[PDB]
């Protein structure tokens, strides 16, 4: 049989798991998939084009992470999914010679959640997907920045959208951004009333959930989510032959 090759476009990129989780599915499922496939953290620079790279590196599938996942939608050739409704791409498959994009953020995010609001602090491509996903939930959604980059995309979808920090209570504080994201104090209030505290980062353990864990507010970092949205990519990266449950075990195990 032949050889495929797969990654992760990032910038920073090193300590990014999703090599060791994807080789993990590509060893494991190989007589099934037919093909032998390798998965690699790809640096890419600011100024770099993903359809350009992904094209010139020869690869069948990809991830994209931070800060690339806005311009991945923007450069697909095709969208498909919920990702038509994320103004983001974290998933890139070439499908008849055409680069293909998809949302596994949104998902992968929900499956990841064991609440009737929510406050999300960022505006990039994974505050994106899960503003999506929370509104698709029936859930009030509030979106907090410094700018107004992405106001158009978040109202929209109906998010209450601010610069100053709302005075109110919410279930879930998400940060989404890319130091504490706010003010201490700030954020102090919105734990003090909140019910659950939710970082992407993962791998590590942010000053924001260090200041959660501090007061006693339940936590969640990044880890079962990237997990699943993995997984749920692994799925697209088969042609749909391995479901994403199948997949979801084996990556489990690894970490
Ligand atoms: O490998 C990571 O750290 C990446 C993290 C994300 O945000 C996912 O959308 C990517 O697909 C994978």
């Amino acid at each position: 049989m032949k050889l495929k090759s797969f990654g992760v476009f990032g910038n920073p990129i090193k300590h990014s798991k999703s090599p060791l989780i994807h080789n993990a599915c590509f060893l494991t499922f190989q007589k099934e998939l037919r093909f032998l496939g390798h998965y690699h953290p790809i640096l890419l620079p600011l100024e770099s084009h993903i359809k350009s790279e992904f094209l010139h590196l020869g690869l069948s599938g990809a991830n994209v992470t931070l800060p690339f996942k806005e311009r991945a939608f923007q450069v697909c050739d095709k969208i498909k999914g919920i990702a038509l409704e994320c103004g983001a791409v974290n998933t890139l498959v070439l499908e008849n010679d055409e680069l293909v994009g998809y949302n596994t953020d949104a998902l992968g995010f929900y499956l990841s959640l064991k609440y009737q609001n929510a406050l999300i602090l960022g505006a990039g491509g994974s505050a994106k997907a899960l503003a999506c996903e929370l509104k698709k939930q029936g859930l009030q959604v509030s979106v907090l920045n410094r700018s107004s980059r992405g106001l158009d995309f978040f109202q929209r979808l109906g998010c209450d959208c601010f610069m100053e920090p709302p005075k109110s209570a919410f279930d879930l504080i998400i940060n989404a951004t890319s130091e504490l994201p706010l003010n201490k104090e700030v954020l102090k209030g919105y734990f003090k009333e909140g019910k659950l505290a939710y970082d992407l980062a993962y791998g590590f353990l942010t000053p924001f959930l260090s200041l959660a864990k501090e007061l006693k507010t339940p936590f969640q970092d990044g880890k079962d989510m990237l997990i699943y949205q993995a997984a749920l990519s692994f799925e697209k990266f088969s042609a749909s032959q391995i479901p994403y449950s199948k997949a979801f075990e084996v990556m489990r195990s690894v970490f």
